């Protein structure tokens, strides 16, 4: 509907319905799950935050070769005051917005679109392993 758009000059003192949403949206095993994601994707950090090099890393993997322009482009058109960088706060909140965006967006038939989180997702797993349950003990 309406919604909120200014912070109301108000800073902290509440953020607990942010967090309450991923909450929601997000169970406490894909909350483990999305932190495994945000060190990975931490890693090699220039500043420590996602970049083009970072994001620019998983598009060669994918095949693809964006110029650095489209990166940095997609960086401020997706970040939430156009700083450029997507910080933990900002990042936290964009994966959950392209959850229930993606959800919002469906309708019927749907189009080849660059490439699927769930393919994304399942491709950074990789193979399946448990063996983390079991040490002492090997089964494969
Ligand atoms: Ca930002």
């Amino acid at each position: 509907h309406h919604h909120h758009h200014h912070g109301g000059l108000v800073p902290r003192g509440s953020m607990d319905d942010i967090y309450k949403a991923a909450v929601e949206q997000l169970t406490e095993e894909q909350k483990n799950e999305f932190k495994a994601a945000f060190d990975i994707f931490v890693l090699g950090a220039e500043d420590g935050s996602i970049s083009t090099k970072e994001l620019g890393k998983v598009m060669r993997m994918l095949g693809q070769n964006p110029t650095p322009e489209e990166l940095q482009e997609m960086i401020d058109e997706v970040d939430e005051d156009g700083s450029g960088t997507v910080d933990f706060d900002e990042f936290l909140v964009m994966m959950v917005r392209c959850m229930k965006d993606d959800s919002e967006n469906l309708y019927f038939q749907g189009r080849r679109v660059r490439i699927s989180a769930d393919a994304m997702m399942q491709a950074l797993l990789g193979a399946r392993a448990k063996e983390s349950l079991d040490l002492r003990a090997h089964l494969k």
